[PDB]
């Protein structure tokens, strides 16, 4: 089916994604390969979690999100996003990410939070 | 333990929400009882599904994020944050998340994503 | 006179802006088209006001910022990015956004900004 | 008078900022003095512009924005936010703000932003 999240996805970036299929109450799990990091260890794929809604009636695919708990360092970026479906059956991830680091102490929380966005395309 | 996320928790806006014990993977679910929504529906109790970076050794809480899959909105949001320990022991759960609304079209998306911050207490 | 913000710039929304030529404080002005808007409203042109930093000497471009006062919404948005010149010597601005809504009362707060991105490309 | 932006304002890091009178296009000029910083610099004080919406006349404050000019780093960071009254007639700017980084490539343009929020109250 079209924006299925399960399979393998990839983003502008280079990095990829492989999506499990949901469980009956939409939470999946999966494997991230950053093809960048912000710090300056080797990257290794790590694990996600997350859960997407159940799909509507309106020819819409419903919002999800995830966790991806880093392996090679200490930070947790999580993304939200939906799927669309273009006239050609390409169907695009469009994510937007928060990235937090772990900082020393409270007084610096408030440099911790990175934002961004990504497109993914099934690979 | 101090920080320790498994339990209740509450933030400036007056949302709760519980965590359950942390999974050997650092896995947790839990339910988010939100004070406020952008939609006119009724707030229902949701379910939430996360990940928390297991503990360094330089007294500092780990990173973690969970995905809140909320039971009435077509919406998700994304959180992640670090608990930090006051000099009295108080917990503080610092938070950053996206919420991302379900919209009809892909040429929407540019609207799709609002951001904030929490500060959660333990309850 | 590669990546001067002088000029007019179109980004992937197909949203126009013009910025005037920057004075020595490295203020600037300009105007701005957007080709999209979450209001009902027809979308007239708009005045923005920004600053951009002293370029450095490590051939790098100097970030920047700006706001736009919507002449048809009550919002208000500010950008924030920096220009790169590809090895063909094609100038795009990487920017992020953020876009705020007027709200009725200040428990409201939460709710009132979107965050996104966008890239413009030289006209 | 009441949440006229022009004046001083400090948020809850400590930073201290004063907005000029607003010209008749509404926009401002003013001073920003951070109580900390992602550098290891010396905080110096640095000029801000920005702009601010015509009040309406249903008893809400206007939205504003404003971009700081760091005079000790190669940033920029963006304000947006809106003033409230509180009952005892306290002013409060509440903001979100983005931090924008110099980066050395185009290709690390995604690690490039930082977000987050303050809260201002009259000094
Ligand atoms: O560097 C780190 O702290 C962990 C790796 C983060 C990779 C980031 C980067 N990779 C990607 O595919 N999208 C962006 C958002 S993710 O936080
Ligand atoms: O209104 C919706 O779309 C679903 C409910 C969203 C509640 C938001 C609000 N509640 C809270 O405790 N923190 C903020 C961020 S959460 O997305
Ligand atoms: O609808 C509104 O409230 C005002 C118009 C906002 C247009 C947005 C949209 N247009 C654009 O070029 N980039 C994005 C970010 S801007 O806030
Ligand atoms: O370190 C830098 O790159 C420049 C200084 C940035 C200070 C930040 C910090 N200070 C403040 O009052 N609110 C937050 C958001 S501002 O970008």
């Amino acid at each position: 089916r079209k924006c299925e999240l399960q399979g393998l996805w990839r983003n502008e970036l280079g990095s990829n994604m492989t999506i499990s299929a949901l469980d009956v109450a939409g939470t999946f799990s999966g494997s991230y390969q950053t093809a960048v990091t912000a710090t300056n260890k080797q990257i290794l794929v790590s694990p996600l979690k997350g859960a997407q809604q159940p799909p509507g009636t309106k020819g819409q695919q419903p919002t999800f999100g995830f966790t991806v708990q880093w392996q090679f360092a200490d930070s947790t970026t999580v993304f939200v996003g939906q799927c669309f479906v273009d006239r050609r059956g390409k169907e695009m991830l469009e994510m937007a990410w928060l990235l937090r680091e772990e900082v020393p102490s409270r007084k610096d929380t408030w440099k911790a939070t990175r934002v961004g966005t990504n497109v993914f395309t099934r690979v």
